C-alpha cells in the first residue's frame, strides 16, 4: 500500500477562496485540469517519491529530427520529474546519430532502433514530440492513469471550431455536438496499461480507416480525440505544458510556459 506522509508544513488551502478564477481547474467528470497555482509540488512529489514512481519518457527521432535530440534531453534534465527515476526511450532509424548527453543520477536512457518491456520497467509512460525544449517544471502533479494535453491553439475554441474528423467514414469521426476539449497528439500519457490501450485503440482504428481508404485529417491527433472523447482522461493538462511562443505569444493565463516548441 501507501505510507504515511511526513510532517508537513505549508498554506493552508481556502475552501472560500477559488483557485483560479480566470480558468476552468476541474472538468465534468471531475479530472484536474493542471494550471499552475492548482497544485503543491512539495506535497505532490512526496506522495510519488514514497510509491518510488519510475517514469517512462518516449521520443520517435526520425531522419532529420534527430538533431533536435541533444536540446530535449538537456533541457528534459533540467525540468522533466527532477528527482524521481526516469527512463528515456529513443526511437530512431539513427542510432549512432543519438547525442552522448549527461543525465542525473537514477535517470537512464536506451536506444531503441526502427512493449512487457514498458510494463516491468515504468509506472508510467509520457509521450511527446521530440522538436521540442523544457522551460520550466514539468513533475509528478500530470501523472494519473490517462492523460491528454489541451492543444495550444484551440483551448479558448468552442468544439465547433476543433478539428477534429468530421467524415463518418472515419472511425476518428466526432460530430458537431460532441467534444470536449480538443487534445494535442504530441504529449499524451497515463500508466503503462492505460498507454498501451490507448496505442492499441488508435492503432487499430487507424487500419480500419486505411482499409476504407480514408485516412484522419490530422491522423494520429485524430484518433487520439476519439479515443479521449470515449474514455475520459483522469487528468488533463493546461497549455502551460505544450506551447509555442512564436506562434501565440505568452498571454496572461498562462503563468509559465513548460514545455514548447523550437523556433
Ligand atoms: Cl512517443
Ligand atoms: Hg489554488
Ligand atoms: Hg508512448
Ligand atoms: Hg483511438
Ligand atoms: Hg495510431
Ligand atoms: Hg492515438
Ligand atoms: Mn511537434
Amino acid at each position: 500500500f501507501m505510507v504515511s506522509l511526513p510532517r508537513m508544513v505549508y498554506p493552508q488551502p481556502k475552501v472560500l477562496t477559488p483557485c483560479r478564477k480566470d480558468v476552468l481547474v476541474v472538468t465534468p467528470w471531475l479530472a484536474p485540469i493542471v494550471w499552475e497555482g492548482t497544485f503543491n509540488i512539495d506535497i505532490l512529489n512526496e506522495q510519488f517519491r514514497l510509491q518510488n514512481t519510475t517514469i517512462g519518457l518516449t521520443v520517435f527521432a526520425i531522419k532529420k529530427y534527430v538533431a533536435f535530440l541533444k536540446l530535449f534531453l538537456e533541457t528534459a534534465e533540467k525540468h522533466f520529474m527532477v528527482g524521481h527515476r526516469v527512463h528515456y526511450y529513443v526511437f530512431t532509424d539513427q542510432p549512432a546519430a543519438v547525442p552522448r548527453v549527461t543525465l542525473g543520477t537514477g535517470r537512464q536512457l536506451s536506444v531503441l532502433e526502427v512493449e512487457r518491456r514498458f510494463l516491468s520497467e515504468v509506472d508510467y509512460l509520457v509521450c511527446v514530440d521530440v522538436d521540442m525544449e523544457f522551460r520550466d517544471h514539468v513533475g509528478v502533479e500530470i501523472l494519473t492513469p490517462l492523460f491528454g494535453t489541451l492543444h495550444p491553439g484551440f483551448y479558448g475554441s468552442s468544439r465547433e471550431a476543433f478539428t477534429y474528423e468530421r467524415r463518418p467514414q472515419s472511425q476518428a469521426y466526432i460530430p458537431k455536438d460532441e467534444g470536449d476539449f480538443y487534445y494535442l497528439g504530441g504529449f499524451f500519457g497515463g500508466s503503462v496499461q492505460e498507454v498501451q490501450r490507448l496505442t492499441r485503440a488508435c492503432h487499430q482504428a487507424m487500419m480500419v480507416d486505411q482499409a476504407n481508404g480514408i485516412e484522419a485529417v490530422w491522423h494520429d491527433e485524430s484518433h487520439l480525440n476519439k479515443y479521449l472523447l470515449r474514455h475520459k482522461p483522469t487528468k488533463v493538462l493546461s497549455p502551460e505544458y505544450l506551447w509555442d511562443q512564436q506562434l501565440l505569444g505568452w498571454p496572461a493565463v498562462l503563468r509559465k510556459l513548460r514545455f514548447t516548441a523550437v523556433p
